[PDB]
Parts: C-alpha cells; sequence; structure tokens
C-alpha cells in the first residue's frame, strides 16, 4: 500500500542517519500534495522513556531567524519600515554610530560589514551591554561587500522591525505573529504547561542541553516548536494566499532573493538552491565554511522571487539540537526534520535529499 511505501522511504533515508549520529530522537513531519504525514522515531528523553511525538517540542535554533524574517516582513507591510533605511533610524541610541550607514538589508543578509557570528562572551542579555555593544561596533569592510553569517546583524534587524512595530520582539511573537500563523505549540518561552512536551537536548557524554539566555536570542534562535506545527510554518510559507492579507505579505518578503553565494541565493532568513540540484552541492551550502568564514556577494540588479524549480531551506541548532526545513514552492512539498542532538548539517541534508529524491 502506500502507506507501506512511504515509511519505507522515510524509515530508510532516517534510522540509519540516527543510529550513526547517535540521536536519540528525531520528527519528521512532510507536506505532500496538500496532505501532512508524521513519522517519529526514538526518546525526547532517554532518562524518563519518553517518546518522540509530531507534538515533542524541539529547539530549532536558527531556524527561529526565518519567523523574525515573517515578523520583518510585516514591518514592511505596515510600512513601519524599509529595507534600505537605515539602521540608527530605529534606534536612536545608534546614532552618530556606524549604524547611520548600514541598512535593515545589510543586517538581515548579514552583509552588514562583519559584525561577529555570536555576541562576544562579555555581552550578556541585557539591554543596556547590547546596545553598547553595537554603539561601539566599526565594520571590518564595506557594508554591503561580505556576507559573514551572524546572529549579531539579523538580530539586531528583528531588534530593529519590533522597534518599528513599537513593541518588544517577543511580545509580537507571542501576541500576533504566532496566532496569525495558527501556531498553538510554538514558543519563545515555553509555558510551564507545555513542559511535559520539551525534549531533553543532548551533546558530549549525552551532557542535557537546553537553550540558555543570550543576547538578540529570541532574534536568532530561540523558537521551540513541535514538528506538526513546524510543518503548519512550512505550509503557510507554500500558501501565503490562505492567510489574511498583512501576513501573505510578509511571508513573501520572505520569498525575495537579494544576492548569490556559489549555489545559495540568499533571501530574508530562507536560502535557496536551484532544484534539482546534487546532494553534495546542497550539502556544500549548508557547510562548516558557510557558517563561519566571510563570501564576497553576487548581488542580483532586482530583487529576484524565490519560487517554482527551487529549494528553500534552513538549517538550524543549538548546543543540544538539531533542525533541518526544506520546501520547494513549484511542487507543493514541504518537509521538517527535527532532533534532540546537534548532528551535522551535511547528515541533516543527507536524510532531506533522500526522502525528497524518493518521493519525486
Ligand atoms: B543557527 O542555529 O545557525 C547556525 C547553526 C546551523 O545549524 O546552521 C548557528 C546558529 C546559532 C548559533 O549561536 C548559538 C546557538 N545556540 C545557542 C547559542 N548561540 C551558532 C553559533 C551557529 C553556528
Amino acid at each position: 500500500a502506500p502507506a507501506d511505501r512511504l515509511k519505507a522511504l522515510v524509515d530508510a533515508a532516517v534510522q540509519p542517519v540516527m543510529k550513526a549520529n547517535d540521536i536519540p530522537g528525531l520528527a519528521v513531519a512532510i507536506s505532500l500534495k496538500g496532505e501532512p504525514h508524521y513519522f517519529s522515531y526514538g526518546l525526547a528523553s532517554k532518562e524518563d522513556g519518553r517518546r518522540v511525538t509530531p507534538e515533542t517540542l524541539f529547539e530549532i535554533g536558527s531556524v527561529s531567524k526565518t519567523f523574525t524574517a515573517t515578523l520583518a516582513g510585516y514591518a514592511l507591510t505596515q510600512d513601519k519600515m524599509r529595507l534600505d533605511d537605515r539602521a540608527s533610524q530605529h534606534w536612536p541610541a545608534l546614532q552618530g554610530s556606524r549604524f547611520d550607514g548600514i541598512s535593515l538589508l545589510d543586517l538581515a543578509t548579514y552583509t552588514a560589514g562583519g559584525l561577529p557570528l555570536q555576541f562576544p562572551d562579555s555581552v550578556q542579555k541585557d539591554q543596556a551591554q547590547i546596545r553598547d555593544y553595537y554603539r561601539q561596533w566599526q565594520p571590518t569592510y564595506a557594508p554591503g561587500s561580505q556576507r559573514l553569517y551572524s546572529n549579531p546583524s539579523i538580530g539586531l534587524f528583528g531588534y530593529l522591525a519590533a522597534r518599528s512595530l513599537g513593541q518588544p520582539f517577543e511580545r509580537l511573537m507571542e501576541q500576533q505573529v504566532f496566532p496569525a500563523l495558527g501556531l498553538e505549540q510554538t514558543h519563545l518561552d515555553v509555558p510551564e504547561a507545555a513542559l511535559a512536551q520539551y525534549a531533553q537536548g543532548y551533546g558530549k557524554d549525552d551532557r542535557p542541553l537546553r537553550v540558555g539566555p543570550g543576547p538578540l536570542d529570541a532574534e536568532g534562535y530561540g523558537v521551540k516548536t513541535s514538528a506538526a506545527d513546524l510543518l503548519r510554518f512550512v505550509d503557510a510559507n507554500l500558501h501565503p494566499e490562505r492567510l489574511d492579507r498583512p501576513w501573505a505579505q510578509a511571508l513573501d518578503a520572505t520569498h525575495r532573493g537579494y544576492y548569490k553565494v556559489g549555489d545559495m541565493t540568499q533571501g530574508l532568513g530562507w536560502e535557496a538552491y536551484d532544484w534539482p540540484i546534487s546532494l553534495k552541492r546542497l550539502q556544500a551550502g549548508n557547510s562548516t565554511p558557510m557558517a563561519l568564514q566571510p563570501h564576497r556577494i553576487a548581488r542580483l540588479p532586482a530583487p529576484q522571487a524565490l519560487e517554482g524549480q527551487r529549494l528553500l531551506n534552513k538549517t538550524g541548532s543549538t548546543n543540544g539540537f538539531g533542525a533541518y526545513v526544506a520546501f520547494v514552492p513549484g511542487r507543493d512539498l514541504g518537509l521538517v526534520i527535527l532532533a534532540n542532538r546537534n548532528y551535522p548539517n551535511a547528515e541533516r541534508v543527507k536524510i532531506a535529499y533522500a526522502i525528497l529524491s524518493g518521493l519525486e
């Protein structure tokens, strides 16, 4: 039967990668021809034997950047900001700093001039420390020239988008974004009543790891969600026209490419590839050098619609978790893979590619 073939395909993609990477628990959700399919494996917590289900909450790390991009898309639709605004327009504390010469687009797409991967360990989760960090920062190279993947960069983009809307970022996400997207199992701060669903994360020697507080954590990497809710977010990305118009436009704003680095076209949050493309090329686009090294960009003459025969994706990790999301707009196909180990991105893409190739 078709259910046996689909389970065989997903099990064959997942099971060897879970064993090889010692992943305790993993949830898959697939959207195929307008229908959801869930496959759950292993344990959300090894110690109490709680099994993974499509409702288990996982940390999705930098997949959160696609939610941040959606909130910024909403601020853009409301005309509260423009991508070509100077960053300091939205935060007076930054007036007179180098952010007078950096656009919101540069922050969103990691091209502001060398903002680092992480905030320095000296910057705690404190408004004054974050403010002072940005006031004193000076670019290593010209804005708009080199991409250096960065939590302070897109984190400031999200923070400024929230300021443009006159409310804190976390509040806008809880009170407006998640409800508009129909997401009731998606959190920045997991409620006490939902804690029984929160998987344990595992690191070296199975040390337990759940994400701790950090500066602009919500904007950069702070979402916890289930495979079922993350697939609902993928389905909203596949069909923005099904949402009320302002939210449809917010999602559309995340489907616009601004420049290329190798095979990857950078949108707001989402990273896109031509589809089909080899597995080795998709792994290279999601590789450690893409996260850690600067790359010169090839700017597009106009923003490009990220639709049709393309694969849009994002990896996300925390110390204890490893997520991957991918969708193909022109095929009405979406996939989520959530795990409670930070296992190599190449292995996440390997599972996804085996599934997507087998569905085809
Ligand atoms: B984010 O999850 O994207 C990358 C990792 C990946 O999967 O591509 C990344 C992200 C955040 C991040 O900082 C961080 C992560 N967890 C906790 C605290 N900070 C880093 C360092 C990286 C590489």
